[PDB]
């Protein structure tokens, strides 16, 4: 038989230290064509090693395709291919946009969603699973307002995390590294910064904030992990609740689910579970 094989790269829609990633055509449809750096093999390697033990398959996880290695004359070719999400990421999108309580809602429970399913141990199924780099650049929007996780080349079954949204317990180095409940600890911790940065894009009674990232008011842009750490461990600050939240039902509630992902102490921090069971009660 034929293995039409070739895609076609239109146009790079992100480049960074990873690599770049292109929209592509496949048999007339859209891919996402990710092209890893030799800076970034391993994380490759990690994604391919997850798809090939569990083939996910959940509307909240970005779409897996393929994985690719091409012999070139000097050098490896790794590929990621993936469903193509053409509104891009939720980083992306908040920039611009404002939201409703429904679409502000229907987002970060899709968010929710996936990550939960990420977390859970599933017999018979799935080992479970902590993404280690959430944030909103990791996160897709799709045309029917949900959202889908990118990247699982941090993860762990059961490179270092974006430093601005990196958990207490990592800034000082105290996270039970043998215990896997701890990662999915740091993800619920970037859950609730991400919670933050698309609640603050929600208009209440003709009142929305700007687009800003995480601690934008006490670090610099690139923090280093130390402005980090001193921030989030020494000062134990965390990101602002405008006082415009507290006039809306959804953004009081969704603000008390922020404070619940980011105790200091990792087991106090809500589950997915829990806050998928409290965003599906929110209005
Ligand atoms: C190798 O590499 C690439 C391959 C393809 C591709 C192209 N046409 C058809 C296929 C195909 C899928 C599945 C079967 C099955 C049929 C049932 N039988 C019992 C077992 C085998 C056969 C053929 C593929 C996999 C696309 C690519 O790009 C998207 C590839 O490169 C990443
Ligand atoms: C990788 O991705 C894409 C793949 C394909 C694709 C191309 N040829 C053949 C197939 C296929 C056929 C038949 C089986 C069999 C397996 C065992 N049993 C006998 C029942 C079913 C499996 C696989 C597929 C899935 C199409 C795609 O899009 C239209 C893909 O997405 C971009
Ligand atoms: C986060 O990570 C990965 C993401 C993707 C991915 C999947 N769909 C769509 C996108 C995308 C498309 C388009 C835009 C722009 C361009 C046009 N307009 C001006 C605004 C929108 C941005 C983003 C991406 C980047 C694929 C990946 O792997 C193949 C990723 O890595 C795991």
């Amino acid at each position: 038989r034929t293995v039409a094989r070739d895609i076609t790269l239109l146009e790079c829609v992100g480049k960074g230290r990873y690599g770049e990633v292109w929209r592509g055509s496949w048999q007339g449809e859209n891919v996402a064509v990710k092209i890893f750096s030799s800076r970034d093999e391993k994380s490759w390697f990690r994604e391919t090693e997850l798809y090939n033990t569990v083939m996910l398959r959940h509307e909240n996880i970005l779409g897996f395709i393929a994985s690719d290695m091409t012999s070139r004359h000097s050098s490896t070719q790794l590929w990621l291919i993936t469903h193509y999400h053409e509104m891009g990421s939720l980083y992306d999108y908040l920039q611009l946009t404002t939201l409703d309580t429904v679409s502000c809602l229907r987002i970060v429970l899709s968010i929710a969603s996936g990550l939960a399913h990420l977390h859970i141990e599933i017999f018979g199924g799935k080992p479970a699973i902590a993404h280690r780099d959430l944030k909103s650049k990791n996160i897709l929007v799709k045309k029917n307002g949900q959202c889908c996780i990118a990247d699982l080349g941090l993860a762990v079954m059961h490179r270092v995390g974006t430093k601005r949204y990196m958990a207490p317990e990592v800034l000082d180095e105290t996270i039970q590294v043998d215990c896997f409940d701890s990662y999915k600890r740091v993800d619920i911790w970037a859950f609730g910064l991400v919670l933050w940065e698309v609640a603050r894009r929600m208009v209440s009674n003709g009142i929305v904030e700007d687009y800003k990232p995480p601690f934008y008011d006490v670090v610099p842009n690139d923090p280093s992990f130390e402005d980090m750490r001193k921030v989030v461990c020494v000062d134990q600050q965390r990101p602002n609740i405008p006082n415009r939240w507290f006039s809306d039902p959804t953004l009081t509630s969704l603000a008390k689910l922020m404070k619940e992902c980011w105790y200091q102490n990792p087991s106090a921090r809500l589950t997915a579970l829990r806050i998928k069971k409290t965003l599906t009660k929110i209005d």
